[PDB]
């Protein structure tokens, strides 16, 4: 199941969604070193563009296969191919929004393929993701905990604004494999330190290029 | 801390809300058994009744203080006292509806008062929820984290409908202690075992009696 997931992976990615009732969809072609831990992302806002909003509070949801295990924590991800797994996300912001996401990873003639569904709601008109003055993520730490075959983890993040504030977001995920026959080896509780760093963007932000570096350590 | 928590206490509490467009206001008086783990609350929809909704929505929002927790987990909620503790959660339903409750925990002169702020969108407009068809949450398992300063929750809910179906719903919580001085004694992982279910009803369910009974166990 590990042996799929080669050294070097490319990556394809449909995100539709609504903001505040705004609709669109996003492509995204990309590659990484998953043993490695770090990815890039070549993002296109199809339709609906330019967003009334941030391109920050979709950016976290366009990867856990590219985070480097070390050698005793056993990987969820890798081991649940070829069928792959999926991930369901509540994003909860201080000043009120909140998203719900729903994403299917799977492995197609060795591409993976992710297919993202985004609902954002209840966004202040005159907040600063409304408003777009955000400045990306900080790096930050989500804690894994086992949860009867699958996942959940739990990250306090730090969206930066205009003036150096933040705007604090709690995720909460569950990750759920695919693989229903097989001895997947669980790990135990665990943590994933992960840096997402926007590298471009053109025309009000209608193409953005992400790269994560994501690195596993014992907790 | 745990002193000023006897083997009963009373509680009050107000609830305002917006569910889609639609505004109430709701008061409740009980008391309960907070280590024998059982507590009963007498609601009433004081303004914006009868509500185009399913109580059941709110039901879930009206108290972790009454918890029986064996003698090895330690009490993160009757440590808080007496400043008490705040619970942020967000309830997605699987038909689209999204649920934000912020409430606030607090003890005046040897009373247990409540606080809680209700936003509910998204729910479909022919949904069993809109369409008040639904017959209460089942018996269900909330899964509790450390994290810093403070506790997450997880439940994945299960609401009664008419017919012999289930609402699936998702209860992502955040707990947290407004004691920010001397050393609270944080649990581990662990488990909370809680059965909600309506004891009376009427006036178009403007009054509503319910009982929790809820224990911590091992995980």
């Amino acid at each position: 199941g590990e042996e799929l997931i080669k050294e070097e992976m490319p990556m394809k990615v449909v995100l539709e969604g609504t903001v505040n009732g705004h609709q669109f969809k996003c492509t995204g072609e990309g590659e990484g070193r998953p043993y490695e831990g770090v990815q890039t992302m070549r993002i296109k806002v199809i339709e609906g563009g330019p967003l009334p909003f941030a391109f920050d509070i979709l950016a976290t949801s366009f990867s856990r296969t590219f985070v480097k295990h070390p050698k005793g924590i056993p990987d969820y991800f890798k081991q649940s191919f070829p069928e792959g797994f999926t991930w369901e996300r509540v994003m909860r912001f201080e000043d009120g929004g909140v998203v719900t996401v729903t994403q299917d990873t799977s492995l197609q003639d060795g591409v993976l393929i992710y297919n993202a569904k985004v609902r954002g709601v209840n966004f202040p008109s005159n907040g600063p993701v409304m408003q777009k003055k955000t400045k990306g993520w900080e790096p930050n730490t989500e804690m894994i905990y086992p949860a009867d075959g699958g996942l959940r983890g739990y990250t306090d993040m730090a969206l930066k604004v205009d003036g150096g504030g933040h705007l604090h977001c709690s995720f909460v995920t569950e990750y759920r494999s695919k693989k229903t026959v097989g001895n997947i080896k669980m790990p135990g509780v665990y943590a994933i330190d992960h840096r997402l760093e926007r590298i471009e963007e053109s025309d009000n932000e209608t193409y953005v290029v992400q790269r994560e570096v994501a690195v596993a350590k014992y907790s």
